[PDB]
C-alpha cells in the first residue's frame, strides 16, 4: 500500500473524526485504533503535520481546551469551509457513481 493512498486514507479519517465533533490528537488516536480494532495506530507526528496544513487552508481551526487540569490541550474543529468541502466531495462521489453505471447500461445496450 503506497504512501499516496495511505495519506489520503488518514486525511479522510481525520476529517470524519472532526466532523463528528471537536477532538484532540490523543483522543483521536485512541478512538481510531478502537474503531479499527487495534489495527490502525495513528502517530502524533502524522496528525500534527496534517492538521498544520489543513489549518493553513482553513479546513480546520484550533483552540485551547479547559486548563482545570489539562494544562495544555489543543482541540481541533472542522470549519464551515471544511463542512462545505466534505459536502461537495459528497456530491462529487455520488455524481461519479451515476455516470459509472450509466456507462455500463449504455455499453451493453450498444
Amino acid at each position: 500500500i503506497p504512501k499516496e493512498l495511505l495519506r489520503a486514507q488518514t486525511n479522510v479519517i481525520l476529517l470524519n473524526v472532526l466532523k463528528q465533533g471537536d477532538n484532540y490528537v490523543y483522543g483521536i488516536i485512541k478512538q481510531v485504533k478502537e474503531a479499527s480494532n487495534g489495527e490502525m495506530e495513528l502517530n502524533e507526528a502524522t496528525l500534527y503535520t496534517i492538521f498544520d496544513r489543513l489549518e493553513q487552508d482553513g479546513i480546520i481551526s484550533s483552540y485551547w481546551g479547559d486548563e482545570s487540569q489539562g494544562g495544555r490541550r489543543k482541540y481541533y474543529r472542522l470549519t464551515e469551509i471544511g463542512h462545505e468541502n466534505m459536502r461537495l466531495a459528497x456530491e462529487s462521489l455520488s455524481r461519479v457513481d451515476k455516470i459509472i453505471e450509466n456507462l455500463e447500461a449504455n455499453k451493453k445496450s450498444e
